[PDB]
């Protein structure tokens, strides 16, 4: 009732920024995500039992993937937590309760392999759901583990606020399919400049919640320099032992999978920060004006990888 969780100084302060990166102490990641509800939501949205036994459920399945785990979980929810701070008056008491556990939830047992490598290899999952293969099953698992006894953090949401947070967490992990995001950045762009933008149309903010789900799963590229690079690395852990296994099952991966393609890392960034990044977080801060420190921080470790390329490092 009376139990605030602080942080010491240096995270009570950083971790209102975008760039705040959640550090390697992986006991600490909990307690960071608690602090981040009470601050957002309040002390009130969740019993706090329940809340840390479904933190304690839903980090036990994500799996120690180089890139695809818990750690970019709690990543992505900070993201979302950081944009629901500067744009506070913008959002309901369901999108602010929905949001952050969705960004918690939005990847639960990944394996650390792509939709396509799942349609190839003929896996079960792309059977039972066609398109948004995985992200059909982390929102499965969610659901999952909301049915667990002591795990429903939303049991106080009456009958239809519950099918309304619940549909709120459903789109938002959905959303978090790349193949979907080109679409709904275009929609949004146009519904942006022709002035037709409504943030009452409850589908229109469908789709600003899907572009802010975007932002926050790709915000290892908003970091300091050193926290993108290194990120990078697991990325491609993740994306290279993906082309392995293509390459097993008698395929050419794409370049972006194929370890043969190393030194043309620096090119590829260029072309995803040019084609996907850049124009996410351009959309996003003409949006909600407050995400600007997104962009800027993306343009700054574009700068970061045209230097690389330049042999400046
Ligand atoms: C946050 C984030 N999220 C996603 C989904 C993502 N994807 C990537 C790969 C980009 C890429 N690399 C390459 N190649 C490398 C050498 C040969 C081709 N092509 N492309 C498109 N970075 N990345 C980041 C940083
Ligand atoms: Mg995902
Ligand atoms: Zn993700």
């Amino acid at each position: 009732g009376l139990m605030q969780f602080t942080l010491p100084v240096r995270l009570c302060k950083e971790i209102e920024l975008f760039h705040f990166d959640i550090g390697p102490f992986e006991n600490m990641w909990p307690g960071i995500f608690v602090y981040m509800v009470h601050r957002s939501c309040g002390t009130s949205c969740f019993e706090l039992e329940k809340l840390c036994r479904f933190i304690m459920s839903v980090k036990k399945n994500y799996r120690r993937v180089p890139y695809h785990n818990w750690k970019h979980a709690v990543t992505v929810a900070h993201c979302m937590y950081a944009i629901l701070q500067n744009n506070h008056t913008l959002f309901t008491d369901l999108e602010r309760k929905g949001l952050l556990i969705a960004c918690l939830c939005h990847d639960l047992d990944h394996r650390g392999f792509s939709n396509s490598y799942l349609q190839k290899f003929d896996h079960p999952l792309a059977a039972l759901y066609s398109t948004s293969t995985m992200e059909q099953h982390h929102f499965s698992q969610t659901v999952s583990i909301l049915q667990l006894e002591g795990h429903n953090i939303f049991s106080t949401l009456s009958s239809s606020e519950y099918e309304q947070v619940l549909e709120i967490i459903r789109k938002a992990i959905i959303a978090t399919d790349l193949a979907l995001y080109f679409g709904n950045r275009k929609q949004l762009e146009e519904m942006y400049q022709t002035g037709s933008l409504n943030l009452n149309n409850q589908s229109h903010r469908d789709r600003v919640i899907g572009l802010m789900m975007t932002a926050c799963d790709l915000c290892s590229v908003t970091k300091l320099w050193p926290v993108t690079k290194l990120t990078a690395n697991d990325i491609y852990a993740e994306f290279w032992a993906e082309g392995d296994e293509m390459k097993k099952l008698g395929i050419q991966p794409i370049p972006m999978m194929d370890r043969d393609k190393k030194d043309e890392v620096p090119q590829g960034q260029l072309g995803f920060y040019n084609a996907v990044a850049i124009p996410c977080y351009t959309t996003l801060t003409q949006i909600l004006p407050p995400t600007e420190p997104l962009l800027k921080a993306c343009r700054d470790n574009l700068s970061q990888w045209e230097k690389v390329i330049r042999g400046e490092e």
